[PDB]
């Protein structure tokens, strides 16, 4: 789903989130300024992503259920794949860089993209809108 452009409208708890991975207090305050834009496709068993943020644009494609990887903005790196749990769609990301792993889900509230990640018992929140 999500087949449009979106970007950051909201977003919580970033701190703990980038406080969990151990960034600096630098990356971490300048951090929960989340305002990305991500244009998001879908085609029944090719999904398409593209990131783009004043910092470093970025795009993934790819099926759902092969692992992958994709950086995150944060300039981190890490691979997984989505699945649908349930009722919504998990993301489950190791770091590449430290394989501190990493696991996350995505909710389209009609209009909105809910995407929660959790990090070592954390939780950080980011919801999309329409632009």
């Amino acid at each position: 789903a999500f087949d449009s452009t979106w970007k950051v409208d909201r977003s919580e708890n970033y701190d703990k989130f980038m406080e969990k991975m151990g960034v600096n207090i630098v990356k971490r305050k300048l951090a929960a300024h989340d305002n990305l834009k991500l244009t998001i496709t879908q085609e029944g068993n090719k999904f398409t992503v593209k990131e783009s943020s004043a910092f470093r644009n970025i795009e993934c494609v790819f099926e759902l259920g092969v692992t992958f990887n994709c950086n995150l903005a944060d300039g981190t790196e890490l691979r997984g794949t989505w699945s649908l749990e349930g009722n919504k769609l998990i993301g489950k990301f190791k770091r590449t860089d430290n394989g501190n792993e990493l696991n996350t889900v995505r909710e389209i509230i009609g209009d909105e993209l809910v995407q929660t990640y959790v990090y070592e018992g954390v939780e950080a929140k980011r919801i999309f809108k329409k632009d």
